[PDB]
């Protein structure tokens, strides 16, 4: 059967949820399926402006009844009423905020799922211990540690959070680190260099592209990213608490009240603000750090792409009759 995920790739995508769910299909129905990121029996949007365009093209020519059109929404809180509409199967939806808010936009339970934000079937594989998963990156075993990125191109003010860091986790009353950092610049290689080619007082790794990002989140005490969907899900299925330093306008602005409303994390773009709640948290407010690690758990949705591919099949089965 044909699968077609449509998406912008002009920046926005999400290829991220694109590629879990092909990843998704491949590994569950084997060749019983055949995708395609962008003759479809389903069709899938993971994006906020190819719902209606793509909707009325099977509505003008009646080829709707024939192929299923469903919707999987990235933002996380806050939504853009765009991702809903009536003629839509199925819309997934990544919490029960913004099913509640389809809901006020007229769909259907019967049109709406919460499985929660697809992520890849290769981060979801569970977890190994911290002190061997340190080892494998080289870092310090026993140093509380906090995991630092900005996406698929490393943005934000990665190095100057990182210098603030390295300053505040170097307790100087016995000389020594009290945290440490794995950064991770992913195709930013300029940062790459810049960062390795510096002596840093407490220990720290830099790395560039990750792909098995499971394990250095695995690593990892804490996170700090701009606002990214994925990344935020991933990092809560990893436990992992998250201080948000910023958001691409338009595209991840729901994201930060998602993440600060329920207990999972804080936001701040000053890089020396960040240092010093990462500090806080690896010393007096630890307490604080494990319930919102807790609360990212109970949040996490590890099986979110599974649920919603399979729906998926359950709705294709069904429509060729
Ligand atoms: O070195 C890297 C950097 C990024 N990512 C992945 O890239 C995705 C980024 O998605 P996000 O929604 O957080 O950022 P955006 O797609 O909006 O740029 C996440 O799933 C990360 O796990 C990765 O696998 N290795």
């Amino acid at each position: 059967k044909k699968v077609l995920i449509l998406m912008s790739d002009t920046g926005g995508g999400h290829r991220a949820s694109a590629e879990a769910i092909r990843a998704a299909f491949n590994q569950e129905f084997g060749d019983e399926y055949q995708v395609f990121i962008t003759q479809p029996d389903i069709i899938i949007s993971v994006h906020p402006l190819m719902q209606h365009v793509p909707l009325r093209v099977l509505r003008s020519k009646g080829l709707l009844k024939k192929i299923v059109f469903t919707t999987v929404i990235t933002d996380l809180s806050t939504c853009h009423p765009t991702w809903f509409h009536k003629l839509v199967t199925r819309c997934y939806c990544p919490s029960t905020e913004v099913a509640k808010r389809a809901q006020k936009a007229g769909l259907e339970t019967s049109q709406i799922k919460v499985y929660g934000l697809p992520v890849r079937p290769s981060f979801v594989k569970p977890v190994r211990p911290k002190v061997e998963l340190r080892r494998e990156l080289g870092m310090d075993e026993n140093l509380p540690a906090v995991l630092l990125m900005g996406g698929g191109e490393g943005m934000g003010p990665i190095e100057a959070t990182a210098r603030a860091l390295a300053d505040a986790l170097y307790d100087k009353n016995l000389g020594e680190a009290v945290g440490q950092v794995l950064i991770i610049c992913g195709r930013n290689k300029k940062l790459q260099s810049k960062l390795s080619s510096l002596d840093w007082k407490i220990p720290v790794q830099v790395k560039g592209f990750i792909t098995k990002m499971e394990e250095c989140m695995g690593a990892c005490d804490c996170i700090i990213t701009k606002a990214g969907p994925g990344t935020i899900a991933e990092a809560m299925i990893r436990g992992l608490p998250i201080i948000l330093n910023g958001y691409i306008a338009g595209q991840e602005a729901g994201n930060v009240p998602y993440v600060v409303e329920n207990g999972c994390g804080k936001f701040s773009k000053s890089p020396k603000e960040i240092s010093k709640i990462v500090a806080d948290w690896f010393g007096p407010a630890s307490k604080e750090l494990e319930i919102m690690s807790q609360n990212a758990l109970r949040l996490a949705k590890p099986e979110a792409v599974f649920k919603i591919v399979h729906d998926m099949h359950e709705l294709v089965r069904k429509k060729n009759s």
